[PDB]
């Protein structure tokens, strides 16, 4: 009776094993666009993915992670609200059973079909396991997905999902360029928060891009064919792997843009 996204083990249950679920800086949150303040002092955001080295794709039983070589400064996030250098370790998505839900963050209560999380760790802490124990350990770039035109740069991801249908399956996934998942504009909102999955650690500087990317209905349908279960277990479609918005408490959301 491990955590998940079902009636008996979903987000409303997580606080029993993970009391930080009711903490002071939980994610996601609703972004109230009229309350977010422009912060002219945010430095420009720097997303440097030219030398990124993807390795593998893994179905971990709650999402799929595209993993990178993070043993050198190859793919880094800098600038914006951040002090120092954050290294890309993985990306994953959260998505819905239907196009009208799936994102974790909301914008004026609007839900997107899905949300991409590009996860980076602060190099001053040496490794990801140490970084998640620090209040400035991670920087996550959050990107909304809406259903419309296909995203060409997503198709290589979509096409390998049949090979990692069930929990614990992985596949080689080299030479994937995450620049093909970014929208035109880097305008963003930022606030201090948490992992959206257990263990819900309060270690994340969230950087949520305002401009969504468009994916096709056929692309997100292939996400929804994944399974939460292992091979030879009863089939449970991997859908609605999102946590709903949490109380903002004593936080301010800052905007990079007027
Ligand atoms: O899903 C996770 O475990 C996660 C991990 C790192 C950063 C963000 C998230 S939401
Ligand atoms: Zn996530």
């Amino acid at each position: 009776h491990h955590w998940g996204y079902g009636k008996h083990n979903g987000p409303e249950h997580w606080h029993k094993d993970f009391p930080i679920a009711k903490g002071e800086r939980q994610s996601p949150v609703d972004i109230d666009t009229h309350t977010a303040k422009y912060d002219p002092s945010l430095k420009p955001l720097s997303v440097s993915y030219d030398q990124a080295t993807s390795l593998r794709i893994l179905n971990n039983g709650h999402a799929f992670n595209v993993e990178f070589d993070d043993s050198q400064d190859k793919a880094v996030l800098k600038g914006g609200p951040l002090d120092g250098t954050y290294r890309l370790i993985q990306f994953h998505f959260h998505w819905g059973s239907l196009d009208g839900q799936g994102s974790e963050h909301t914008v004026d209560k609007k839900k997107y079909a899905a949300e991409l999380h590009l996860v980076h760790w602060n190099t001053k802490y040496g490794d990801f396991g140490k970084a998640v124990q620090q209040p400035d350990g991670l920087a996550v770039l959050g990107i909304f997905l809406k259903v419309g035109s296909a995203k060409p740069g997503l198709q290589k991801v979509v096409d390998v999902l049949d090979s990692i249908k069930t929990k614990g399956k992985s596949a080689d996934f080299t030479n994937f360029d995450p620049r093909g998942l970014l929208p035109e504009s880097l305008d963003y909102w930022t606030y201090p928060g948490s992992l959206t999955t257990p263990p819900l650690l309060e270690c994340v500087t969230w950087i949520v891009l305002k401009e969504p990317i468009s994916v096709s209905s056929e692309q997100v349908l292939k996400f929804r064919k994944l399974n939460f279960n292992g091979e030879g277990e009863p089939e449970e479609l991997m859908v609605d792997n999102w946590r709903p918005a949490q109380p903002l408490k004593n936080r301010q959301i800052k905007a990079s843009f007027k």
